[PDB]
């Protein structure tokens, strides 16, 4: 199995903070990068930066998973454009249980099963007490 | 309706960044506070701080919703302990679609319906995107 690389693309500091939070739980990550879309960012500039990252990682023979905050919106639109061009895989609605499970099982499952796993865990992790 | 106050408790800077992120989308919000738990944090101290915030907001006649990152660990432990003593509601597994819906509709629904609403929106907002679905998503940009 190819080594995986996780790109987190979200609004503002969400991805940065989500990774920070996960790292409190499971320690400092390699092979995870965050890109945040802030008010005042040009989406085409951000798109080109994301593409830069993907090419670089593909050239390192890595398999790429893009995790997005929200279905719809500029981060999602960027992720979709990368799937159109580079055949990376994409999942939306990322939360903490998903990211922790993803990063601790990244070597265990193939990308398709990995994403199905965390989709299920993410939904199950949302509970009104 | 009483005004609502949302307290987000998570590991590290997750809650802080989640709120930052949501405000890019829906603009600056009021009545939302974040508490992050880091390694080596004295958690009984954090619990005490949270209780103080809750007491204060209750004195301001606010209805309190606590949102946590994870069903597990210290943030949920703290949230549970508040629920045992105070009239607060708790929801776990917070994500962007949930928080955006929560804050945008905070004065439209009572807490019970509100948490039910955002639970469904949060789960529905978690989607694996199939490559084969790309073209169909693109069509939606040209019709309603």
């Amino acid at each position: 199995m190819k080594e995986k690389f996780v790109l987190i693309i979200t609004h503002g500091d969400f991805g940065k903070g989500l990774l920070s939070g996960a790292e409190v739980i499971i320690g400092k990550q390699e092979n995870v990068h965050t890109v945040g879309l802030n008010l005042g960012d040009n989406i085409e500039v951000v798109r080109k930066e994301v593409e830069k990252i993907i090419k670089e990682k593909l050239q390192e023979d890595k398999e790429i998973i893009i995790v997005v905050d929200l279905f719809g919106g500029s981060p999602f639109n960027i992720a979709l454009s990368m799937m159109k061009e580079y055949d990376v895989k994409v999942i939306t609605g990322i939360n903490m249980p998903m990211l922790v499970e993803l990063l601790t099982s990244i070597n265990v499952y193939d990308t398709t099963e990995l994403l199905e796993n965390i989709s299920k865990i993410g939904k199950d992790g949302i509970k009104v007490i």
